[PDB]
DNA sequence: TATCCTAACCAAAAGATGATTTGATTGAAGGGCTTAAAATAGGTGTGACAGTAACCGCTCGCTTCGGCAG
């Protein structure tokens, strides 16, 4: 289920570890690099966006400590 | 589409990696000692010497100045 990575990298029988094994897995994890879009994170972009933007400047990835799965 | 992620790459903050320059240290030498002795030749100031110097709780005895005396 992508949890108790400990177990995974055992499982994996190359002498990893749970944090290299996450690493790699969220560094080609499709859930995690969203290409998709939800209504949630769109909904909550466009909040943040219009509380804090002025004219042409926004904070394009400072909103991603909010919205998960984001760069 | 409006917008984004962030694979691989461009612009900028910050975060870091080694070579070079400047602030700082010091190793060795100029130097200028030491007592230890032995010595002739010396000059006087000064510091003892010494002196005067000066400055710094109860109960008797004794006395006087008037108020009548002479």
């Amino acid at each position: 289920g992508h949890l108790e990575w400990q177990k995974i990298a055992e499982e994996l029988g190359t002498s990893r570890s749970a944090f290299q094994c996450l690493q790699k897995f969220q560094q080609h994890n499709k859930a995690l690099k969203r290409k998709e879009w939800t209504e949630e994170e769109d909904r909550m972009l466009t909040q943040l966006v219009q509380e804090m933007r002025v004219g042409s400047h926004i904070p394009y990835r400072r909103i991603v400590y909010y919205m998960e799965g984001r760069d």
